[PDB]
């Protein structure tokens, strides 16, 4: 059969005598471009991916994946065929990558998410999600790069793919509420739901953010940002790399990033029973670290502030 989804299967197939070059749009076995091939008997009954390309299967597509974005599901299988070939550990139990093609920014951010609470709204992503969470990753991780539209290969950063993955997630019951103070311009109160609310870029503390975090007014001048109410699952707090101090307890994980713009690496830190650091397939264990910090992400239920 031919298929978009892998759910729902059409056998318009020529399943018993085909010989024109594979006359169904692009086609794959098995993530394998096989376009420009003619059938090798053995195939009768197996399934080809196509492009949507008529009403029918451009709508079981969208249904899926959630666009319609016709390069999408070609990125998807273009990436499959390399990431079908990495290797999946675990980790102290959590699916990691073993490091090819500057894969560390997706090691990291699938770690991450095998740790925090999400539902991903698109069938495709919570399918392959499971099976990432389960050790078979490489849908997952082919899906992630068609979404971000990035390939194989090409340098990642952890923020980015966050950023557009939630794009993909239910966080609408999400919600943060923030006072900004100015000595002259006095108070002026913000509410944030959705992806804003869990994702702020400028301090990696969450006690900072409660405790308040200088700032420009718009007037210019000198300001106090802080948090007066959070209701989410989790927050993730980003600033450009710097060296910061992950304490036990204090965090769930974070990513840090050494190196500069044009080569560099990302690690995972953990905070378990001890500090993890997982390097895609690696993993070592410390009771301090100190080291160039990018992301932290905390565990949230709801939060009010008690300043007055
Ligand atoms: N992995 C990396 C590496 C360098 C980075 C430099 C940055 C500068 C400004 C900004 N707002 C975010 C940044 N994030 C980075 C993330
Ligand atoms: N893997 C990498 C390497 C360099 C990077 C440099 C950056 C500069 C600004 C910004 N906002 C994000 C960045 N992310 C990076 C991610
Ligand atoms: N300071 C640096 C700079 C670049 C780096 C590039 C890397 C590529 C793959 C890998 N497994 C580890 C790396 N570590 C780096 C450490
Ligand atoms: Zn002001």
């Amino acid at each position: 059969f031919t298929t978009v989804d892998n759910i729902n299967l059409h056998t318009q197939v020529v399943d018993m005598s085909m010989t024109y070059g594979q006359q169904f749009g692009p086609t794959y076995l098995d993530g394998a471009d096989v376009t420009k091939i003619k059938p090798h008997n053995s195939h009768e009954g197996k399934t080809f991916y196509v492009l949507p390309n008529d009403d029918t299967l451009r709508v079981e597509a969208f249904e899926y994946y959630h666009t319609t974005d016709p390069s999408f599901l070609g990125r998807y299988m273009s990436a499959l065929n390399h990431t079908k070939k990495w290797k999946y550990p675990q980790v102290n139990g959590l699916t990691s990558i073993k490091w090819a093609d500057n894969n560390c920014y997706l090691a990291t951010a699938l770690l991450t998410l095998q740790q925090i609470e999400l539902k991903f709204n698109p069938p495709a992503l919570q399918d392959a999600y499971y099976r990432a969470r389960a050790g078979e990753a490489a849908n997952f991780c082919a899906l992630i790069l068609a979404y971000c539209n990035k390939t194989v290969g090409e340098l990642g950063d952890v923020r980015e793919t966050m950023s557009y993955l939630f794009q993909h997630a239910n966080l609408d019951s999400c919600k943060r509420v923030l006072n900004v103070v100015c000595k002259t311009c006095g108070q002026q109160q913000t509410t944030l739901k959705g992806v804003e609310a869990v994702m702020y870029m400028g301090t990696l503390s969450y006690e900072q953010f409660k405790k308040g975090v200088q700032i420009p007014c718009t007037c210019g001048k000198q300001a106090t940002k802080y948090l007066v109410q959070q209701e989410s699952p989790f927050v993730m707090m980003s600033a450009p790399p710097a060296q910061y101090e992950l304490k036990h307890g204090t965090f769930t994980c974070a990513s840090e990033y050494t190196g500069n713009y044009q080569c560099g690496h990302y690690k995972h830190i953990t905070s378990k029973e001890t500090l993890y650091c997982i390097d895609g397939a690696l993993l070592t264990k410390s009771s301090e670290y100190k080291g160039p910090i990018t992301d932290v992400f905390y565990k949230e239920n709801s939060y009010t502030t008690t300043i007055k």
